[PDB]
C-alpha cells in the first residue's frame, strides 16, 4: 500500500443559510447537477456554493448570464447549457444529479416533460415543485396567465409513480398586507428524490 494522505485540509462550503433550499440540496449528489430553465436560476449558483458542479439549462440567455454572473461574483462555477424542455432537457445518463426549480411550462411544453422525469430522469435528481390552488391567481396578487399554468398535486404525483415524493402536502404561506386580514396563500410543496427504498412488493 504506496500512502495514505491525511485529510486535514477541511472546506466549509460558503452559503448563505437557506431554510427550504438547504435540505433539497441535503438530498442532491455532490456531483454535476443539471438545473433546469427558471426565471431564478439564484438557486442554481446556490447549489454551486455548495461545492457541487453545477450545469444550468434556460432556453433564454437572460437566465444563463444571471446565473453565470452570481456564480463569477460567489467564486463558484457553472456549465451554461441553452437548451430546449421538448427536445434536450434531463438526460440522467449525460449528467450524474438533476435538479428541477418548478416547471413553469404552457401544455405544450408541460406534456413534453413529464414523460422526460419519467423516463429520462433516473433515480439521482430531484424534482422542486411549489404549486398554488384555483383561489390562488382569482386574490389577484399575480399570476402568469391562467391557472392553468398552476401544477398541483393531482397531475404532478400522477404522472410520476416512479419519483416518489419525500414531501406532498398542502403548505400556506401569508402574502405581504395587514388590511385584509386574509391576504394568505394556499400553496403545495412536492419534493421528489432518488428512492433509496425500492417499491415494497413481492
Amino acid at each position: 500500500m504506496w500512502d495514505e494522505r491525511f485529510s486535514q485540509s477541511e472546506y466549509v462550503y460558503g452559503t448563505e443559510p437557506n431554510d427550504f433550499l438547504v435540505s433539497v440540496a441535503n438530498q442532491i449528489p455532490q456531483g454535476k447537477i443539471l438545473c433546469l430553465a427558471e426565471g431564478e436560476g439564484r438557486n442554481a449558483c446556490f447549489l454551486a456554493s455548495l461545492g457541487y458542479e453545477v450545469t444550468a439549462v434556460d432556453q433564454s440567455s437572460v437566465g444563463l448570464a444571471k446565473a453565470k454572473q452570481l456564480a463569477q461574483e460567489k467564486g463558484v462555477k457553472i456549465t451554461t447549457v441553452q437548451s430546449n424542455l421538448a427536445d434536450f432537457d434531463i438526460v440522467a445518463d449525460a449528467w450524474e444529479g438533476i435538479v428541477s426549480i418548478f416547471c413553469h411550462l404552457p401544455s405544450s411544453l408541460r406534456q413534453q416533460l413529464y414523460p422526460k422525469v419519467y423516463q429520462g430522469l433516473k433515480p439521482g435528481g430531484v424534482f422542486i415543485l411549489e404549486g398554488f390552488a384555483p383561489e390562488q391567481l382569482q386574490y389577484n396578487t399575480g399570476g402568469p396567465k391562467d391557472l392553468d399554468l398552476l401544477p398541483k398535486l393531482e397531475t404532478l404525483q400522477s404522472e410520476l409513480p416512479s419519483l416518489n415524493w419525500l414531501i406532498a402536502n398542502n403548505l400556506e404561506r401569508n402574502l405581504d398586507e395587514g388590511a385584509y386580514h386574509q391576504g394568505k396563500a394556499a400553496l403545495i410543496q412536492l419534493l421528489g428524490q432518488k428512492l433509496e427504498h425500492h417499491h415494497h412488493h413481492h
